[PDB]
C-alpha cells in the first residue's frame, strides 16, 4: 500500500574533461554573469574604441573638453548616411545655417575592425535622438528611407549601425530581416 | 559474442563531437600558446564557452574574444583557439554543449536571457532559449 | 492518489503499446468496473464523468456508464 512512484533517473551531466580532469571551473561559472551588451561580435572592444577615440583626437588636434561636441555630430551624420563611406572625403556638421567640414580619413582608417563595428557603441543613444526628433516632425533616417521601407513609428530602429539585443521589440527585431535581405 | 555487450553511450560515438584525442590536443595546445598555469586555465575556458554562446562558432581567425573582471574587459588572441580546433571549432567545442544548458537555465532564472544567435534567427520563443546556441 | 496528494505517471507507454486501441484492450477491466462503481454508489451518489456529460441523468444506471 505504498502506491509505487515511477523512479526518477537523473542523467548525470558530462563535464568536458582532459586527462581525467574537469576543464570548466564550476565555482566561477555560477557567478560569471556578464551583460549581453558586453560580450558581442558586433561591438568593438573597449581597447579598440579607446584607440580610435584617442587617435582621432590627435589627428584633428582638438581639446578633450571640446571633442564631445565633435562626436556629437559624428553620430548624427552617420545616422543620415551609411557607415562605409569614401575614405577620402568630408562630413558636415552645423553652426547656425552654415557648414563646417572635417576630413574623413582619420575617422574611417583608425576604426578597427570596421567603422560599423566600432561606432555601434553609439547605437544605444541613437534611439533617444531619433525619438526626440520624431516628437516634433516626421523624421526618418535616409538609410531605411531608401530601403523600400515605409513605416513611421519603426524609424527609431532604422539606421545602419543598429545592434540588436534581447530587449528590442519583435517588430523592430523582425524588421532587420527585410531591410538586410 | 562481443556484440551482445558492446553497448556504448550515444554521446560517445558521434560525428558531431570531436574525439577525446583531438579535444586533448586543442586544450593542451591552447595552454602552451596562452602560457597560463593549468590551475588557472579552467577560468579561461569558463569564459570561452560563455563568449561562444553569445556569438557564432566560426568567427574571424584574427581577432579577440572578451571576458570580464568587474566591469572591465580583458582580451585574448583568437588565432590559437580557432587554428588548433580539428576538424572545426563547432565540432570540438560541442563538448561544452551539455553544460551550456545549465548555464543558460541559471541565467534565465533571474532575467529574460536569450542567446544572440537564436535571437537573430527569426525566433521569438522564451522558454526554448536553453537550446538556442550554435 | 496517496492521502490527499497526487502522483503522476507518463501516459506515452500506456497508450502506445495498446493494440489495437486502448478501448479494445482495457475492456478486460470492464467486468470489474461494475463492481467498483456499485461499491462507490453504496455510500454517495456516484456518476462517471462520461455518462455525466452525455445528456444522461439516470442514477441507478450509473453502473453501466463508462466509455
Amino acid at each position: 500500500h505504498t502506491v509505487p512512484r515511477i523512479k526518477a533517473i537523473t542523467s548525470k551531466m558530462r563535464m568536458p574533461k582532459s586527462k581525467g580532469a574537469t576543464v570548466l571551473n564550476l565555482e566561477h561559472l555560477l557567478e560569471y554573469a556578464p551583460q549581453q551588451i558586453d560580450i558581442s561580435n558586433t561591438r568593438a572592444t573597449q581597447s579598440q574604441f579607446d584607440t580610435w577615440y584617442e587617435a582621432v583626437q590627435l589627428a584633428y588636434d582638438i581639446g578633450e573638453t571640446e571633442m564631445p561636441t565633435v562626436m556629437n555630430g559624428l553620430m548624427v551624420w552617420c545616422i543620415e548616411n551609411g557607415t562605409s563611406p569614401n575614405i577620402n572625403g568630408v562630413w558636415v556638421m552645423m553652426d547656425g545655417d552654415e557648414q563646417v567640414e572635417y576630413p574623413l580619413k582619420p575617422i574611417v582608417e583608425n576604426a578597427k575592425p570596421t567603422l560599423r563595428q566600432i561606432m555601434a557603441h553609439f547605437s544605444d543613444v541613437a534611439e533617444a535622438y531619433i525619438e526626440m526628433r520624431n516628437k516634433k516632425e516626421p523624421y526618418m533616417p535616409r538609410y531605411g528611407l531608401v530601403r523600400n521601407l515605409r513605416d513611421g513609428s519603426l524609424a527609431r530602429y532604422a539606421f545602419d549601425f543598429y545592434e540588436v539585443t534581447s530587449r528590442t521589440p519583435v517588430r523592430a527585431r523582425e524588421a532587420h530581416i527585410q531591410m538586410k535581405a
